């Protein structure tokens, strides 16, 4: 039985790393994807190294960019029905104290981690409300919205920012008899192309005094949370906060 | 195709309600299971009605009783082999505040959610330990875990303190390499024996300022995240608390 | 016996409500005070409601002015002395939920209520680290940064926001000796022109469902907090939030 | 001129003759209260208690937290010396360096009684003694930063602190929705320099490393009662259900 059965999904960010993973997995349990990002290069080899057209798809689209998200429900919807779940993953990092966070920085980072995910939590609320499809957001936080880093002071306010939001989206779907859940996954450290191209974040993430289990995750980690996430299997699951993090905000 | 294939588990109280059904779930993706509970008669027919003795079977168990665990393991040992997952999930409620709790009130309910919890879990992970399982630890508290109740004092002691020696637990496990994950569940109202004895409860916690989606949740809402939590899919997760709850602890 | 003997306290938003409260109660401990706030008229008059230019003065500053806070900085220092102590506390309310939030309206809320604090707290930081000056800088949530709300979507990203970027700033200044703490307050609700002005809210948030205790708080509930995590009585405290709120976010 | 922030409270610390609740009797004698300080060694109390003041406004009644029978004797003492009881500090608790996989049962049940039946006996006579009187009633739960994170050599104490986080939660809420005038919050130090964290050989330093503690040091028994003064005053009147964190950043990271 595939999980994820008559489910169409839009994963922002889903050309490398977490997304990717999410896309992966969300095909193998039955889903049909539109993965975005900004490369389109990066993006088509992305899209047909999971499978054909038939079942995933590349739409470039900047998650900071409020126009092209009615054009991306749209041309999903076109490809593949109506849109029933979104994972607002695309994001970016700065690595600065909040001391040595420069204006530009800040508001960069915040169009994207924290603009991106209201874009997609507003639309997907209006576009999958009251149609039956078991509707899910699953909103990408972080254990940086859980606690604080004193080098991700940025990072840290729109994980936070996207946290908390993402409970007044729950709460009024919940009320409203909406039939859209919406949710935070809290990933720890994972071993990503964001976490490559940083250098010896690795090495110093896998200390056991930050990562009890002594090395960072993998992005099927946070895949396979997400597929429990988008199913119907967690159908009385909205505004909760699901960490896989290898015991790091547990100590 | 079996997210379980090869697990072997124990769940306590696992006869009536919540416990049944991740029973029944868990033995679904290719798990063997031993259920406990006291009553006999019950119990008997309750492993009866998911499957037969090459899935199933009962022992008769208090929670509470420290020598009858090492009984039950032995016992679930021979029958499937080594125990590769561990469930404590018997629990007992009682309707008084901090106030009014007679002490015997207290103690009798803190033996079975408390000290039945640490009893398994201390077990679970001398049995489980170093052996290459897979182990998982699933330790069910509560959202009364999370927030209190004025009228279940004893009860929100005792999920309270099942959330923070799991964190305990799944950080000396991680530090120590012994490949034993110790997380915890925390239902929401859930339609159970334990709430269709509690006259006008599902009506009370149906309320909107109470359970936001406007009903309670059944059993399988909380067989399919303990079957995500007991599989290799969440082997990144230890420590972390899985809220399913309606959306109650997020108002 | 003064509290705050020697401290030099910016109060944002210091001329009605919370931020007046806190200005009175610091003037009282001993604390020289300048309060901002955009009406001139309600400021000079809020300034000497509590004291003579000698203790407080009031200076119109829109804490979204990121070039004004620079001015606000200098002015404080040329009559008062170094800075030791930031209050973060002007912000501002949209009664919208993420669905029905206008993008004019998210940036708005935004620039205000996350903006200003980050500009605040960053300059704060670069101002009084290094000066033995026991400096303090107490940032203004809300409980609506721990739980969601279905008609404040944007407010709680930005209490939400506040929270955890606030973590980020107290780990670095405690790691780098700077001798500046950071800390977060998140009132429930209190009588002030924010809830006055808002039909219905006193009677709503009154409800036992919401405010356990029956009844809205005061602004000097928050004065007092305030004050202690100024003084020095409170010097190992950092990272942390302060919830003072009628029992809200315990059940 | 400023004004004695407890006048007129009545207070019981359990645990009050070393380190923390020390601390927490002296600062409340310091702003206006009478106190009752407990404890099991009679010889530390006497002297702690004569340390902080004379029986005008301080006294040590001895007395084992786990001991359901003495908390009875232990708040008709503190009426009759004082007045009626206004604030309740459950502050004693034991520790025990051993992960959930080596604590005895013994182990187990013993620092229990302490740590959890002995702050429940504490709260549930509280609201008892002191509902329904107008007299601004606090009820002050010792918790830790080991009730909100685990610590892999402290099982049973996790248990403990994460039991008193929420047991005070319920009686907080039960409190307000009842209007009895008493509040109840918890509070969770950090490391702090006590008896208890010195005769562990090598934990100060230990969590006074920058991966522990930010602020690479523990605190000061002080710090904690400052935070109690707070919470036992007036000035706290619309907090409760609450939890307050006093720990140089350790769980802030
Ligand atoms: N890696 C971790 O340790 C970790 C931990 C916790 C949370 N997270 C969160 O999980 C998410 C995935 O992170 P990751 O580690 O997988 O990052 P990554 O390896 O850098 O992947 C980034 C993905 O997002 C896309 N992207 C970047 N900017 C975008 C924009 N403005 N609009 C749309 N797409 C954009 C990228 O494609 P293009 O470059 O072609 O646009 C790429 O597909 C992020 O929200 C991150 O904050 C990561
Ligand atoms: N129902 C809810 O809304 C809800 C919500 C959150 C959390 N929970 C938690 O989830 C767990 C299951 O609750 P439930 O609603 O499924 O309870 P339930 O309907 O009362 O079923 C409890 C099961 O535990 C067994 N049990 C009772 N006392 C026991 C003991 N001393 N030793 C061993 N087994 C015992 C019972 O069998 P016998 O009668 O034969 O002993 C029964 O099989 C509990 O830990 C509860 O605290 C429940
Ligand atoms: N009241 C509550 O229940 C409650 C609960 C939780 C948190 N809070 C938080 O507490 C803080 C104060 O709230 P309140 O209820 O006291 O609000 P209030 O009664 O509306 O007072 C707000 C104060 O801030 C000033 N202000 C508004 N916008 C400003 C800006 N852009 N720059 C500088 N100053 C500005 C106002 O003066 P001008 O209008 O003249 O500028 C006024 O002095 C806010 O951060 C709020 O989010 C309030
Ligand atoms: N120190 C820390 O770093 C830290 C951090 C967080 C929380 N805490 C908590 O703070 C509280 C005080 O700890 P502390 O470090 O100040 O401990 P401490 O220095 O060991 O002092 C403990 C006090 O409690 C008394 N006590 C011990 N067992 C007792 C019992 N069964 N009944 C009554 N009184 C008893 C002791 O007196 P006798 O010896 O006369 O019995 C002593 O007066 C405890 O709840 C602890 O868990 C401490
Ligand atoms: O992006 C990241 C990251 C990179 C490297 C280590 C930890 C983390 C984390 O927690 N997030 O969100
Ligand atoms: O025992 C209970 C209960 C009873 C009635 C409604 C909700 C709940 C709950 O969440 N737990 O744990
Ligand atoms: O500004 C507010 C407010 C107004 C009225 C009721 C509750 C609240 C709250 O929680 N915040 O932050
Ligand atoms: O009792 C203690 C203790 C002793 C030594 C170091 C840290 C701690 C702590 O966090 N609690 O609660
Ligand atoms: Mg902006
Ligand atoms: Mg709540
Ligand atoms: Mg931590």
């Amino acid at each position: 039985t595939d999980r994820l059965k008559g489910k169409v999904a839009i994963v922002t960010g889903g050309t490398l790393g977490i997304g990717l993973a999410i896309a992966d997995k969300f095909v193998e349990e039955g889903a049909k994807v539109v993965i975005t990002g900004r490369h389109a290069d990066v993006g088509e080899k992305a899209a047909k190294s999971i499978g054909g057209t038939d079942v995933i798809r590349f739409v470039q689209h900047d998650a900071s960019d409020e126009a092209g998200w009615t054009k991306l429900f749209d041309t999903t919807e076109e490809a593949f029905g109506p849109v029933t779940t979104v994972v607002n993953n695309a994001g970016i990092a700065v690595s600065k104290s909040v001391e040595d966070t420069t204006t530009e920085e800040w508001r960069k980072l915040l169009s994207v981690n924290l603009d991106g995910v209201f874009f997609g939590t507003r639309l997907g609320i209006q576009r999958m409300k009251n149609k039956g499809l078991g509707a899910s957001i699953i909103n990408m936080s972080s254990i940086e919205g859980l606690v604080g880093d004193p080098t991700q002071g940025a990072y840290n306010a729109s994980k936070g920012a996207v946290r908390i939001m993402s409970k007044s989206a729950a709460l009024d779907c919940a009320l409203k008899d909406y039939d859209v859940r919406v949710n935070t996954v809290h990933p720890g450290p994972i071993k990503t192309p964001l976490v490559d191209d940083a250098e010896g974040a690795e090495e110093f993430f896998s200390q056991r005094t930050k990562t009890p289990m002594g090395h960072i995750g993998e992005p099927n980690d946070i895949a396979w949370i997400c597929v429990y996430l988008a199913s119907d299997e967690s159908k009385f699951a909205t505004g909760a906060e699901f960490v896989v993090d290898g015991g790091y905000t547990a100590q």
